[PDB]
Protein backbone atom coordinates (compact mmCIF):
# COMPACT_ATOMS: atom_id res chain seq x y z
CA UNK A 1 0.00 0.00 0.00
CA UNK A 2 1.16 3.32 -1.45
CA UNK A 3 1.62 7.18 0.63
CA UNK A 4 2.78 10.11 -0.92
CA UNK A 5 1.57 13.70 0.11
CA UNK A 6 0.70 15.33 -3.31
CA UNK A 7 -0.46 15.20 -7.17
CA UNK A 8 -1.67 11.16 -7.94
CA UNK A 9 -1.38 9.85 -11.56
CA UNK A 10 -4.54 9.90 -13.21
CA UNK A 11 -5.78 6.67 -12.60
CA UNK A 12 -5.88 7.42 -9.26
CA UNK A 13 -7.65 10.71 -9.28
CA UNK A 14 -10.26 9.09 -11.41
CA UNK A 15 -10.98 6.02 -9.50
CA UNK A 16 -10.99 8.76 -6.11
CA UNK A 17 -13.58 10.45 -7.90
CA UNK A 18 -15.46 7.48 -8.99
CA UNK A 19 -15.72 6.44 -5.15
CA UNK A 20 -16.97 9.74 -3.92
CA UNK A 21 -19.32 9.12 -6.90
CA UNK A 22 -21.11 5.61 -6.41
CA UNK A 23 -21.26 6.65 -2.61
CA UNK A 24 -24.00 8.40 -3.67
CA UNK A 25 -22.40 13.59 -3.29
CA UNK A 26 -23.28 17.28 -3.01
CA UNK A 27 -26.84 18.72 -3.90
CA UNK A 28 -28.34 17.67 -6.47
CA UNK A 29 -25.84 16.20 -8.26
CA UNK A 30 -24.89 12.60 -9.41
CA UNK A 31 -21.95 11.55 -11.42
CA UNK A 32 -20.50 7.55 -12.04
CA UNK A 33 -18.87 5.79 -15.12
CA UNK A 34 -20.96 5.59 -18.35
CA UNK A 35 -20.08 1.81 -18.41
CA UNK A 36 -18.55 -0.06 -15.53
CA UNK A 37 -16.09 -2.09 -17.89
CA UNK A 38 -14.53 1.26 -19.11
CA UNK A 39 -10.77 0.68 -17.56
CA UNK A 40 -9.64 4.12 -19.02
CA UNK A 41 -12.48 5.88 -16.73
CA UNK A 42 -12.72 8.49 -19.05
CA UNK A 43 -16.55 8.71 -20.37
CA UNK A 44 -18.97 9.29 -17.17
CA UNK A 45 -22.59 9.65 -16.93
CA UNK A 46 -24.33 12.69 -15.28
CA UNK A 47 -26.96 14.55 -13.80
CA UNK A 48 -28.03 17.43 -12.42
CA UNK A 49 -31.09 18.69 -10.74
CA UNK A 50 -32.76 21.94 -12.08
CA UNK A 51 -32.54 24.84 -9.54
CA UNK A 52 -35.43 25.47 -7.55
CA UNK A 53 -36.82 29.32 -8.19
CA UNK A 54 -36.07 29.21 -11.86
CA UNK A 55 -37.02 28.03 -15.49
CA UNK A 56 -34.89 25.27 -14.10
CA UNK A 57 -37.21 24.01 -11.27
CA UNK A 58 -37.81 20.23 -10.66
CA UNK A 59 -36.13 19.16 -14.35
CA UNK A 60 -33.49 16.54 -14.30
CA UNK A 61 -30.20 17.08 -17.00
CA UNK A 62 -28.40 14.37 -18.01
CA UNK A 63 -25.18 15.12 -19.18
CA UNK A 64 -21.52 13.13 -20.49
CA UNK A 65 -18.40 14.37 -18.84
CA UNK A 66 -15.57 13.32 -20.89
CA UNK A 67 -11.88 12.82 -19.27
CA UNK A 68 -9.25 12.51 -21.78
CA UNK A 69 -5.42 11.13 -20.81
CA UNK A 70 -4.24 15.01 -19.81
CA UNK A 71 -6.90 14.36 -17.25
CA UNK A 72 -6.82 16.51 -14.14
CA UNK A 73 -4.15 18.68 -15.75
CA UNK A 74 -6.62 19.35 -18.85
CA UNK A 75 -10.56 20.27 -18.58
CA UNK A 76 -12.64 17.50 -19.14
CA UNK A 77 -15.13 18.37 -22.34
CA UNK A 78 -18.97 18.30 -21.30
CA UNK A 79 -22.19 17.65 -23.02
CA UNK A 80 -25.94 17.64 -22.16
CA UNK A 81 -27.84 15.18 -23.09
CA UNK A 82 -30.63 17.09 -22.05
CA UNK A 83 -31.76 19.92 -24.03
CA UNK A 84 -31.20 23.39 -22.11
CA UNK A 85 -30.64 26.82 -22.49
CA UNK A 86 -27.81 28.62 -20.65
CA UNK A 87 -25.50 31.07 -21.84
CA UNK A 88 -22.39 28.56 -21.52
CA UNK A 89 -24.19 25.98 -23.55
CA UNK A 90 -23.99 25.72 -27.06
CA UNK A 91 -26.65 24.66 -29.88
CA UNK A 92 -25.65 21.23 -29.68
CA UNK A 93 -25.56 21.06 -25.37
CA UNK A 94 -21.40 21.40 -25.34
CA UNK A 95 -20.58 23.44 -22.67
CA UNK A 96 -18.84 26.47 -24.15
CA UNK A 97 -15.66 26.61 -22.10
CA UNK A 98 -14.64 30.61 -22.20
CA UNK A 99 -18.61 30.66 -20.46
CA UNK A 100 -17.80 29.08 -17.66
CA UNK A 101 -15.20 30.33 -15.38
CA UNK A 102 -13.77 26.97 -14.12
CA UNK A 103 -13.59 25.38 -17.40
CA UNK A 104 -12.00 28.64 -19.08
CA UNK A 105 -9.45 29.14 -16.39
CA UNK A 106 -9.29 25.31 -15.31
CA UNK A 107 -7.07 24.09 -12.52
CA UNK A 108 -5.92 20.49 -11.98
CA UNK A 109 -8.11 20.78 -8.66
CA UNK A 110 -11.76 20.79 -10.02
CA UNK A 111 -13.22 17.84 -10.29
CA UNK A 112 -16.08 16.66 -12.31
CA UNK A 113 -18.06 17.56 -9.44
CA UNK A 114 -16.52 20.95 -9.20
CA UNK A 115 -17.98 21.21 -13.08
CA UNK A 116 -21.43 19.76 -12.33
CA UNK A 117 -21.51 22.41 -9.04
CA UNK A 118 -20.58 24.95 -11.41
CA UNK A 119 -23.69 24.41 -13.74
CA UNK A 120 -26.35 23.95 -11.14
CA UNK A 121 -24.71 27.56 -10.03
CA UNK A 122 -25.36 29.34 -13.52
CA UNK A 123 -28.76 28.20 -13.32
CA UNK A 124 -29.26 30.83 -10.71
CA UNK A 125 -27.39 33.41 -13.10
CA UNK A 126 -29.88 36.46 -14.35
CA UNK A 127 -28.58 35.72 -18.10
CA UNK A 128 -30.47 32.24 -17.38
CA UNK A 129 -33.25 31.73 -14.71
CA UNK A 130 -35.72 33.66 -17.10
CA UNK A 131 -34.76 32.15 -19.73
CA UNK A 132 -37.45 30.03 -21.66
CA UNK A 133 -36.54 26.33 -21.90
CA UNK A 134 -37.13 23.44 -24.13
CA UNK A 135 -40.01 20.65 -23.62
CA UNK A 136 -38.90 18.90 -20.24
CA UNK A 137 -37.53 15.86 -21.18
CA UNK A 138 -36.20 16.57 -24.09
CA UNK A 139 -33.06 15.29 -25.82
CA UNK A 140 -30.53 15.94 -28.55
Amino acid sequence: NLYFQGIVPRSFRLLDELERGQKGVSEGVSFGLESADDITLSNWSCTIFGQPGTVFENRIYSLTIFCDDNYPDSPPTVKFDTKIEMSCVDNCGRVIKNNLHILKNWNRNYTIETILISLRQEMLSSANKRLPQPNEGEVY
